[PDB]
């Protein structure tokens, strides 16, 4: 991480893109090349407790290189700002994306596989990513889709195993992906309606969520895969590549553009 070179320098900031994880992220300009960047400021004086944490999803972000992971260029400190700067994805998140109407099985279908892309990257690297939902899905403006805010080493998404805070695994992102599918088909994870701590509790002791409403037997079976209680018991990201739902409804992830440009237009 660069201590000497200054950011203010070497960086056109703009507009605000959202608050995230401990601090404001602003679209800008990389002085250098005229790409677009994403900027994120953190004040760590304001912020000292979690430094470890963004010290660790820093490192873990740099480690990787693949079309499915946002792309990490560095970091710097000024005065008690961290800079944290990564590729800019113009298309938004597949949140975002959810709230113009709702998603057809094809779009659920394409964004879904690009996801189970990179969790299988990331998991062939021994890698989890810890916090797999639609806000943390982003897509570029040619409907590439990559994923971003990688969790700490809200309960909606949480693995059960992960709640009882027992250590875990990849499969708990494969969990996270069954009720990101849920989240992609109906707008909202299961429980949603609920205060956190009743969550918190529901997870661990309920059967696991399942979709309801008037959606293809392919896609209800691919969340019920991801959604069991046992977690050796779920698939792997490669065998859900191969997975009936996916290999009928998903397209090529250029046809997203048409899905972007409806929330740009709205
Ligand atoms: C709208 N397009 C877009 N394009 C790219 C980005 C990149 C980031 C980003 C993510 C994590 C870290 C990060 C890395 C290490 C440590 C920590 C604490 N944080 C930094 C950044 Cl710069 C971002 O927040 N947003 C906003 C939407 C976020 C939705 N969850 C983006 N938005």
């Amino acid at each position: 991480t660069n201590l000497k070179a200054d950011p203010e320098e070497l960086f056109t900031k703009l507009e605000k893109i959202g608050k995230g994880s401990f601090g404001e992220v602003f679209k800008g300009i990389d002085n250098r090349t005229q790409k677009v960047v994403a900027i994120k400021i953190i004040d760590l004086e304001e912020a000292e407790d979690e430094i470890e944490d963004i010290q660790q999803e820093i490192t873990v972000l740099s480690q990787c290189d693949s079309p499915y992971v946002t792309k990490y260029y560095g970091s710097y400190l000024k005065d008690t700002k961290l800079w944290i700067i990564m590729e800019y994805l113009g298309g938004g998140s597949a949140l975002d994306l959810l709230e113009p109407g709702p998603l057809d099985e094809t779009q659920i279908a394409t964004i879904l596989r690009e996801i189970l892309k990179g969790l299988d990257y990331l998991h062939s690297e021994k890698k989890i990513h810890r916090d797999i939902k639609a806000a943390n899905v982003l897509l570029s403006e040619h409907g590439e889709v990559k994923l971003a805010d990688f969790g700490v080493a809200t309960p909606f998404w949480m693995a059960p195993e992960v709640i009882k805070q027992s250590a875990y695994d990849s499969k708990a992102d494969i969990w996270s992906l069954g009720i990101t599918a849920i989240e992609l088909a109906r707008g909202e994870p299961p429980h949603s309606e609920l205060h956190p701590m009743k969550v918190l509790f529901l997870i661990p002791k309920n059967n696991p969520p399942t979709l309801e409403g008037n959606y293809s037997k392919p896609l209800k079976e691919f969340v019920e895969a991801c959604l069991n209680k046992e977690p050796s018991f779920r698939p792997t990201a490669k065998e859900l590549l191969k997975h009936k739902f996916i290999l009928r409804n998903a397209k090529k992830t250029s046809y997203l553009t048409e899905l972007i440009d409806a929330h740009h237009h709205h």
